[PDB]
């Protein structure tokens, strides 16, 4: 609707800083709203949904099982590890941790995801096979989000991301079991209140992933829709802002009211 579209404009203004923003149909898959929706930015946390899409693909191919219980040690842990953290001695379960990692944005577990399937590398390749050439992952957690400028490591663009989290959701490359599974995983999103969520009313459904970084770098993806059902997917991202947290926060919130307002 162009009076998202006009509010996005306005979230530049504020932030000093470039926004992308794609709006996407669905069932069609169609093209409601963009803006920059080919320029690229920083992921960052945001990738821990493709990462954890990565692993229920093998799971699908029986080269990995969501029981399957991982030991770790000290020595693994990184800054911001709130879940794994609490269980070195007894490890934890993959689904655990692709629970841990988009529900949490725990760093720990994304990493360990890492591991499991090769790394960044693979993560990357995985993308590609399914048709986004954009989208790549080239770094570990912390060190993702650094958001140089420039810098085109670790970036998508908000138009492959989002045709990217719908094949995801929607399409045939998982099982409708691991469909489920990823959805109530981003439904479950135990971060993320200040975000689009706090503009959402009761009775929507919303399935989100957000993501933070240095350099002012900020954003979401989320399928969400009223009547407890999704039907659309937004994704959106800031990065180059001096602003507060709490600032780029309250921009991406008038955001979503304006995209509820204008549904």
């Amino acid at each position: 609707h162009p009076e998202t579209l006009v509010k996005v404009k306005d979230a530049e203004d504020q932030l000093g800083a470039r926004v992308g923003y794609i709006e996407l149909d669905l069932n069609s898959g169609k093209i409601l709203e963009s803006f920059r929706p080919e320029e690229r930015f920083p992921m960052m946390s945001t990738f821990k949904v493709l990462l954890c899409g990565a692993v229920l693909s093998r799971v699908d191919a029986g080269q990995e099982q969501l029981g399957r219980r991982i030991h770790y040690s000290q020595n693994d842990l990184v800054e911001y590890s709130p879940v794994t953290e609490k269980h070195l001695t007894d490890g934890m379960t993959v689904r655990e941790l692709c629970s841990a990692a988009i529900t949490m944005s725990d760093n720990t577990a994304a990493n360990l995801l890492l591991t499991t399937i090769g790394g960044p590398k693979e993560l990357t390749a995985f993308l590609h096979n399914m048709g986004d050439h954009v989208t790549r992952l080239d770094r570990w957690e912390p060190e993702l989000g650094e958001a140089i400028p420039n810098d085109e490591r670790d970036t998508t663009m908000p138009a492959a991301m989002a045709t990217t989290l719908r094949k995801l959701l929607t399409g045939e490359l998982l099982t409708l079991a691991s469909r489920q599974q990823l959805i109530d995983w981003m439904e479950a999103d135990k971060v993320a209140g200040p975000l689009l969520r706090s503009a959402l009313p009761a009775g929507w459904f919303i399935a989100d992933k957000s993501g933070a970084g240095e350099r002012g770098s900020r954003g979401i993806i989320a399928a969400l829709g009223p009547d407890g059902k999704p039907s659309r997917i937004v994704v959106i991202y800031t990065t180059g802002s001096q602003a507060t947290m709490d600032e780029r926060n309250r921009q991406i919130a008038e955001i979503g009211a304006s995209l509820i307002k204008h549904w």
